């Protein structure tokens, strides 16, 4: 057994399933403004004191135009039997713990691939993808 | 028994399960904008009041580019048996009380996992992770 897998959920008492997405977007947005400002000021002052009140009145239009564009992938995984064949009703979805290289299509779609076992308990699996245990404790492993 | 649950949802007449999403995006935008401001003033002050009256126009023209991503992960698990094997016609949903390591998966995947159970009645289950009754006023837990 090389590999090591990271647990992603246990359920004791029926399924567990997955689902993964990734989005990418781009969004651009163009803003034109106007505005008028209108202001007065009355100001009275000789001999030394200063004193002065303004109004100012302002009225803005505005209009801005976004277009925008997202791609998004999902990928699921259902864990439906153990690696001795029988149906799964109950416990641990595991995921390889090997980072994986991303697969784009254009320019919004990106998938993270990831590679997903299931197993009877939460005892963590080392056996490698693919893989399956050979003896009753586990210490070899050979293909599924 | 050892382990404590958490309570997450009871149906006294039919199934429950539950979805556990997380999601995790970056964004960032970039914004160029240029503005035309025409001002103009009168102002009239001889002996000792002295009066104004401004008008400003302004004119503005922006645009900004945003690209963000996000991924998220979603792990749904239903209740569909008891620890007796029975099918799980009603009862509750239970999830373990030990708060646990995250699994990460690149920067914008993250799963933090669970451990549910589901019993019969609403009454907290105390068995460890894939431990059953052993005996019937459960004080004793066998493996599953
Ligand atoms: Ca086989
Ligand atoms: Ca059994």
């Amino acid at each position: 057994p090389t590999a090591t897998w990271n647990m992603v959920g246990c359920d004791q008492n029926g399924k567990v399933s997955q689902q993964i997405s990734n989005t990418i977007s781009f969004s651009s947005t163009v803003t034109a403004g106007v505005a008028v400002e209108v202001s007065s000021t009355i100001e009275k002052g000789v001999i030394f004191a200063k004193a002065t009140v303004s109004v100012k009145v302002t009225a803005s239009l505005s209009k801005a135009w976004t277009n925008s564009q997202s791609g998004t992938t999902a990928i699921t995984y259902t864990c439906d039997n153990y690696d001795s064949d029988e149906e799964f009703t109950r416990g641990c979805m595991w995921q390889l713990a090997i980072e994986t290289t991303e697969v784009k299509s254009g320019d919004l779609l990106v998938w993270n691939p990831q590679i997903v076992k299931c197993t009877r308990s939460n005892t963590a699996p080392g056996c490698a993808p693919f893989t399956k245990c050979a003896n009753e404790d586990c210490t070899f492993c050979t293909d599924i």
